């Protein structure tokens, strides 16, 4: 599914993204802008091996399984398809994980480079929230 901008921000928030881990929704939605273009079906491949996937390419060397990242983690615990579901609710439990990590939202080099720093409330401006 390819999300609109407003529609994902009102799953976002529904979903209990909206200011956590003192995130506000603007950057919820501009890292998925960035990483995936709002679409859940994203998938890339790194150079290391591991995959990233849906709408917040999580990476298969931490966070789930895809049977195909020699030596990695599924601290999520889950199948790395289930991110590429048309529901959030498995990208949103498993982003909560990884912004607690202890780098935060520098989890996602895409925000750290397209978002950090930028006026990100305008991801989120005209939404009925
Ligand atoms: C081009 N911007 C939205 C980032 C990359 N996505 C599309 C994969
Ligand atoms: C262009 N970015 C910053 C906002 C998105 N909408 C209003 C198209
Ligand atoms: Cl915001
Ligand atoms: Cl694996
Ligand atoms: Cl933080
Ligand atoms: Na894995």
């Amino acid at each position: 599914k390819v999300f609109g901008r407003c529609e994902l921000a009102a799953a976002m928030k529904r979903h209990g993204l909206d200011n956590y881990r003192g995130y506000s929704l603007g950057n919820w939605v501009c890292a998925a802008k960035f990483e995936s273009n709002f679409n859940t079906q994203a998938t890339n491949r790194n150079t290391d091996g591991s995959t990233d996937y849906g709408i917040l390419q999580i990476n298969s060397r931490w966070w789930c399984n895809d049977g195909r990242t020699p030596g990695s983690r599924n601290l999520c615990n889950i199948p790395c398809s289930a991110l590429l579901s048309s529901d959030i609710t498995a990208s949103v439990n498993c982003a909560k994980k990884i912004v607690s990590d202890g780098n935060g939202m520098n989890a996602w080099v895409a925000w750290r480079n397209r978002c950090k720093g930028t006026d990100v409330q305008a991801w989120i401006r005209g939404c009925r929230l």
